[PDB]
């Protein structure tokens, strides 16, 4: 729809890519802050962070990825061509429950995120096709309602599927990087269907990187051309616009993902990337001080970005595609 | 909307007066079938029973009011006039918790509803509009939510809001009484508002009758002239169509106030009929047979509703006035 490409629009770049940076974390962010004092921290340094980022780091980013819990003050404080998503869930799931079902953060809707001056909505999922229906018609059934809620809106939905194994606890373990292209791939043949009214596919690239020949320091997974299958069977699992996120795996691993996936075909729309063009920031915020942050980010934080947005030229494509 | 007019028409008779049977209650039927027994009622004895009464009396009836868990079964039975509305919310709340947050049922979302065959959504929200606003922020939250989810799936949005204060925990009260108009209208105020986007609103009468002067054989909290400028407001409190909901009064006091509300001024636009004129039903059921309950359901579960219709008839103002 029209106010729905206008929308996704300002979260892309010149050459039709997103490009945005994702900095929606709340409880990881505290952790990570926490080794450096390592004593609670204030609710008040928490935001102050985020703004910084923002302020600095906006005007090399198409977009940016906040969460309505501490990301206000920063997307006041974010650019002007840069755009805006707004997390809708609740962070993490529940350690003593089964199912790690969805939840939306309780004082939001799709109609009070659109009216803060978000271009789009995020909503994390953690789905896995092979969990009991009874939890899956919940995640399904939840997901409608976003879908739904958000056209009547007239404001894109973004969906982020994470995939896990009550199973296979361990993630990045060598037996559930035998799943995860099965894992990845179905969520999003299944929310790609017309009822969830998704826009674009947040997702994870559908392979475990540290175990695809040419890449893996240990135990082999799948040969190149296995691994480039996997990449070829995900952009042909959906026909909806999609983008890689981060999940914590480095800026220079993700960039040389990036041109792995290129080159097997792969015609993904764009990235979202966390941690890894950030995450240095942190530290020098605590232990040395305001203007101190300010340096990093003009320094080895524009680095990483442009590295990335240098990156993404060459191998994504527009998502109008 | 074209839709959500079409659909409204499916719940009214074709004068436009809403004339809908609850029959929605659950964990509250499921307790009446085991006070004939003090033992076990299973999932498909209540499915039967509300089929038996939904073919009954929805010959006399513009819409039924059902609910996903256990009227699925008597939804395909209705008679072909007779509309159909779905709840959406889980029933009662958390009794350890405070401010009787509502929840939708698990597996289901207002294209759930709509696929169903559901004309209609319902969802009953307990408001104190003076209540805090972590508490009512929360509530206006997912109302905003579901009110969109029924723009875009283009269903009629019926909401239902009883009302309550903490701070009066007896609801019949003459505390409460006093404060009862401005509870209702004030609640009604609010969800008339374009954000929410409600069609429909199902609502208590705006006073306690049993204590309006000359109903009152106990002592009085408003003259005749005080009530009826209650109705007054309450009418004009809303530019949406809105029922009544009996709310467990009698039979022939409901009656007795749906004349005083004509009378009065109020443009109401037919009433939400409960539990009352169908309840004596289920220990004939149980005890006395399937074909006796059918001869119950003919004879006095006729009378009741076709006494009501009467009333309905020389005293509500249709919906598209």
């Amino acid at each position: 729809s029209n106010q729905k490409i206008a929308s996704i629009e300002q979260l892309s770049n010149n050459e039709g890519i997103i490009s945005a940076l994702a900095f929606d974390q709340r409880g990881a962010l505290k952790r990570m802050m926490a080794k450096h004092q390592t004593e609670e921290p204030t609710v008040a340094q928490i935001e102050q962070l985020k703004v910084l980022v923002a302020e600095e780091l906006t005007q090399y980013a198409s977009s940016i990825l906040l969460d309505p819990e501490y990301g206000l003050p920063a997307s006041d404080a974010r650019n002007k061509d840069c755009g805006l998503l707004l997390a809708y869930e609740k962070t993490g799931y529940d350690v003593n429950a089964k199912g790690r079902l969805p939840d939306c953060l309780v004082e939001w809707s799709a109609k009070r995120l659109k009216e803060q001056g978000a271009n789009a909505v995020k909503f994390l999922l953690y789905y896995d096709v092979d969990d009991a229906e009874e939890i899956n018609i919940q995640k399904k059934a939840y997901i409608e309602r976003i879908g739904s809620e958000c056209v009547a809106e007239d404001i894109p939905f973004f969906l982020e599927v994470l995939t896990y194994d009550d199973n296979i606890p361990d993630n990045g373990s060598v037996e559930f990087a035998k799943v995860k292209p099965r894992k990845v791939n179905e969520a999003m043949k299944l929310f790609s269907e017309p009822r969830f009214n998704v826009d674009v596919l947040k997702v994870e690239v559908p392979v475990n990187m540290k175990y695809v020949e040419g890449f893996a320091e240990g135990e082999v997974v799948y040969t190149k051309e296995e691994a480039a299958q996997h990449f070829k069977d995900q952009d042909a699992a959906t026909h909806l616009p999609y983008i890689y996120l981060s999940a914590g795996v480095s800026a220079e691993l993700f960039q040389e993902t990036l041109k792995f996936a290129h080159e097997a075909g792969a015609k993904f729309n764009g990235v979202l990337c966390g941690r890894a063009t950030w995450s240095g920031a942190v530290q020098v915020y605590i232990e040395q001080g305001e203007d101190a942050a300010r340096e990093w980010l003009r320094t080895t934080g524009f680095k990483n970005i442009d590295d990335l947005n240098k990156v993404l030229k060459d191998t994504a494509t527009s998502w109008k595609q």
